[PDB]
DNA sequence: TTGACTCTCTTAAGAGAGTCA
DNA sequence: TTGACTCTCTTAAGAGAGTCA
């Protein structure tokens, strides 16, 4: 809500509600041909999800709370970042996956960031394979790889040049 | 349905009309601190843009033939595909700028691939600063870089490990 | 047969808001 | 107040098809 005290109050009671969600344990890809371990809070695959949360799509939540007598409502993953700014460069900042697991709510693993940022990591070498991002990358993105292209640049006869 | 040779005489034309497009050159990154240039076929910002074509989008142009009485429509830079499969790994090719310059039409600037692999292009260090494309890329991605995340993964309390 | 417009759709990374009990 | 559903929207890489003269 609005004060600065209500938007803790909701950060530290989403924080309270997603610390008991399960634990699971993710053994993913670092890049350099090393493996690391994750250790992801999972909102449950269906209702109860636990206080405050519901589901408003196949892997999309929002969290409630009354407050002041009203209903404040935020997607799942961006109450962590109430306190941010809301845009970078005019660009919306939403909450993004560094573990690549949508039901994870743990906020070790979620950073703020443009959508462009974002949907990047998919394709990241990963924090042993070349990883640039200043907010650095906890794997490799799933995507990373050689790809699999169906044909390449060609021409039939000769008026092009690269 | 049209023969071989009825599609690869819209390939000619194709490549005929697109060759007297503007060529125009572009200094571009090609990872590790090293630059190159592409020479990309740039069809026209407004109406005529050449013969067969037209506007459907603000960034969207089709080619448009009629062979015996049926007229045949396709995606712009579709074209140079047309012999190919149009699916891979069960998913949709698309046709994919190598030079991320959308009103370009140089054959040799486009690669047919998921539109995963042609999204993943943009964030690429280059073919001189580590691409792994097995059809190499001809730039570094324009959204290459450390990114501009606004805030971390990080916690109030202790609920959390990573 | 052709040009120049018009409209909506797909995907996979993300969102907001309403209807009931 | 809280829970459990419903719906459509945003973005930036890509698409298909209709109307009129
Ligand atoms: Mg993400
Ligand atoms: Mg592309
Ligand atoms: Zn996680
Ligand atoms: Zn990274
Ligand atoms: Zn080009
Ligand atoms: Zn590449």
């Amino acid at each position: 809500a609005l004060t600065n005290a209500q938007i803790l109050a909701v950060i530290d009671s989403w924080e309270e509600t997603v610390g008991q969600f399960p634990v699971i344990t993710h053994h993913v890809p670092l890049g350099g041909g090393l493996q690391g371990t994750l250790h992801c809070y999972e909102i449950p695959l269906a209702a109860p999800y636990g206080v405050g949360f519901a589901k408003n799509g196949p892997t999309r939540w929002q969290y409630k709370r009354t407050i002041n007598q009203v209903v404040h409502r935020w997607g799942s993953h961006t109450v962590p970042f109430l306190l941010e700014p809301d845009n970078i460069n005019g660009k919306t900042c939403t909450a993004s996956h560094l573990c690549h697991n949508t039901r994870c709510h743990n906020p070790l693993h979620l950073c703020w960031e443009s959508l462009d940022d974002n949907k990047g990591r998919n394709w990241c070498p990963g924090p042993n394979g070349g990883c640039v991002h200043a907010v650095v990358c906890l794997r490799q993105g799933p995507l990373y790889g050689p790809g699999a292209t169906v044909a390449g640049p060609q021409q039939r006869g000769s008026h092009f040049v690269v």
